[PDB]
């Protein structure tokens, strides 16, 4: 019995047979569904490694050659003697792309084949991590013509502490907790802001202060590195027809570079492996600026637009959000920085699902994350049933290192 | 942590554990390997469903273990013993109906669950009589615009003997006429039932908003056709509070949403005809019904009137039009004095319901994809609330179409 998956807008049906290859577990059982939840030996490492080596040789269509068997022997010999093994650059490149491809929450996977992979496994200090991170940013930003990248730092080792980037993204704005309860800047970054200050960073007092990085080499206290302002491209927000909107002094950074997830390839774990593509506009316009526990600017905007704030039924919240998202798109386009709107992103994801159906017999997708945060049923993904499951290589959550 | 699903609200940072889900009788469609949450779709067996139900009834009047409780159990097993089935006391039926609603994971209006008028119609014995009960239900629920939640219950499934069925999916629905050019006039969701009404002798209209007749089936009989008298069907013409031309589009919606094709299951007993109605939340009309591409699909038309750039996704024309359509729905209903609730007020009230149910029952089964509204999602507090979905009984369940 395999999942029948229906698109309700077109009446079409597919069957997901790729989920059979799931060896990892989602949070659900048959007695209760936990899907909307945001967070969750050597022959076993070996069996994940053989499997991953199998994927890789199949990918280059050498699925049986001398090379294939000799490579499995290498991996077997290395695990038998040392309890672990190492990946070849080109396996690593293939694993990273496959991790992205398999990421159920990513709407931008049409892009999965085009990922610049920086091998930083020859990295031995916080200082080197920083240099690599700077290269990553410079490459990925590309004066606003954004390019997808990942930089992979040295894998976890049974002996020692992990390499980690303590920040959750490479670029984030500071959130300064007030004694009077409230937050100046981004409330989601209060804890990382506090951490930075105590490892000796001099704070600013703005709404949009770019945080320094805390980089940790194994079993060493993390170190502080301030990003060179010229590396951090930012887009001031204005609105195409509302002149007052610019007066709000809103801005956002160009580069979304997630730096806290663990990358897992054939049983090996890469605890520092920051990755970036480009923003979908609703991430900034709806979530970051309008979430009540984020910058929460909807009321400010509604009042400027002169809307009736006293009642939910004037749909003031909805009207303001739409203008905010429009401002984000307009500003990014004016500054010539890559962005995709939620309509174009979901249309391309549909094409991706279809590609994936033909190529693998299904696609892991997390509906609550693929459907955008405004205008859901106005996008084709709303009407598309979706099956969520964990394939490996995978990006996974890991504990905060402090 | 305790050994139960942990549930987080990401706006407020708060945690709860669902203990209620451990009372779940029915498997959902998920396994450890794969999540199917986004998907839209006897002897001792009866006795134990019955027993469990009667226990629920006695708890809710706080007489668990009492002699009246043990006598009812005995009465129910004896009745099953001799007939294969049993019957509910009136007050059990009322409790089971409210509890089915309360249990419904997809319903965001459940803060209202305790206030349901239960019309007992288990004496009903003909299609004509279904019609009278249905008309009575509509008059009572509609209440000239001040809507009142209600359910009418017809006789339960009975061994061998045929079912009572309402063929229509709601008591009030608009016709969908399949055109020569292959397109649809009216509501494309209603094509099959439209065509069925024609097959059974209905003389079809040709409007975009033709109210369907009812096709009602008493046991072992072909369905009979009944035309609702127009004046029982309240409708709201749509206008916009500032865009004057919107009224000129001639759009309208009916006031009463009355789902009629679901099965109400109580203590193993099956009520195959049990239509229920509340009032609308505005996004069901303004977003789904009017803007779904496979429904009325009016988004482009509205956007063109609003002079928006429809050649490019990045103008947000879809988003701007959809907002105005929802504002029109809200505004028109308020002007016509017909009950309606917006998706902000609804979700707030549903957060409050979740909190009540946390204290009362230790959880609340909720289907996130259906609870979050189809526009402005993360603008509502339910978006940031994790939810656990499972089936409790009494339940409203899907059932195959009678044909
Ligand atoms: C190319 C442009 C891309 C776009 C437009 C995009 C879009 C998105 C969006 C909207 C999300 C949901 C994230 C959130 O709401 O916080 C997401 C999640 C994610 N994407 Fe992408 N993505 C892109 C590229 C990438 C790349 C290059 C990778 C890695 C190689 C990646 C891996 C992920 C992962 C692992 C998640 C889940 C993050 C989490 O669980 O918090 N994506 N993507
Ligand atoms: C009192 C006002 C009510 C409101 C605002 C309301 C709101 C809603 C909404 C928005 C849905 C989603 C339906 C869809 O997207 O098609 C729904 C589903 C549902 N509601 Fe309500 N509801 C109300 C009253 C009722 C009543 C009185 C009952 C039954 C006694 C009920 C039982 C249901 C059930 C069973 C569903 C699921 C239907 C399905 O799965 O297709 N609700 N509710
Ligand atoms: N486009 C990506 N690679 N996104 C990953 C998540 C970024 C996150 N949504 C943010 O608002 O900053
Ligand atoms: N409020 C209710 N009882 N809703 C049941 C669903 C009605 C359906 N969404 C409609 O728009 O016609
Ligand atoms: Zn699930």
């Amino acid at each position: 019995k395999f999942p029948r998956v229906k698109n309700w807008e077109l009446g079409s049906i597919t069957y997901d047979t790729l989920c059979a290859q799931s060896q990892q577990d989602g949070p659900c059982t048959p007695r209760r569904c936990l899907g909307s939840l945001v967070l969750p030996p050597a022959e076993q490492l070996l069996s994940q490694a053989r499997d991953f080596i199998n994927q890789y040789y199949s990918s280059i269509k050498r699925s049986g050659s001398q090379a294939h068997e000799e490579r499995l022997q290498e991996v077997e010999a290395e695990v038998a003697s040392t309890g672990t093994y190492h990946l070849r650059e080109s396996e690593l490149v293939f694993g990273a792309k496959q991790a992205w491809r398999n990421a159920p929450r990513c709407v931008g996977r049409i892009q999965w084949g085009k990922l610049q992979v920086f091998d930083a496994r020859d990295c031995s200090s916080a200082q080197e991590m920083f240099t690599y991170i700077c290269n990553h940013i410079k490459y990925a930003t590309n004066r606003g013509n954004l390019r997808s990248a990942i930089t992979v730092f040295p894998q976890r080792a049974p002996g020692r502490g992990d390499f980690r980037i303590w920040n959750s993204q490479l670029v984030r704005y500071a959130g300064y907790r007030q004694q009077d309860g409230s937050v100046r800047g981004d409330p989601a970054n209060v804890e990382i802001t506090e951490l930075c200050i105590q490892h000796g960073w001099t704070p600013g007092n703005g709404r949009f202060d770019v945080l320094p990085l805390l980089l940790q080499a194994p079993d060493e206290a993390p170190e502080l590195f301030v990003l060179p302002p010229e590396l951090v491209l930012e887009v001031p927000l204005e609105h195409p027809t509302l002149e007052w909107f610019a007066a709000l002094g809103l801005r956002w950074y160009a580069l979304p570079a997630v730096s806290n997830m663990l990358l897992e390839i054939g049983g090996l774990e890469f605890s520092a492996a920051p990755f970036s593509g480009w923003y979908m506009s609703t991430e900034i316009g709806t979530r970051n600026l309008c979430d009540p526990h984020r910058y929460n600017i909807l009321e400010d905007v509604a009042v400027c637009m002169d809307l009736d704030t006293r009642t939910t039924s004037s749909l003031w919240k909805d009207k303001a959000a739409v203008e905010i998202n429009l401002a984000v798109l307009h500003s990014f386009q004016l500054a010539k920085v890559t962005i995709v709107d939620h309509h174009a992103a979901t249309v391309s994801f549909m094409k991706h699902l279809d590609n994936e159906q033909k190529a693998r017999g299904g696609c892991p997708a997390d509906w609550a994350w693929i459907v955008p945060p405004i205008s859901g049923s106005l996008t084709p993904v709303f009407h598309q049933e979706m099956v969520n499951y964990i394939l490996s290589p995978a990006f996974r959550y890991q504990p905060d290192p402090w």
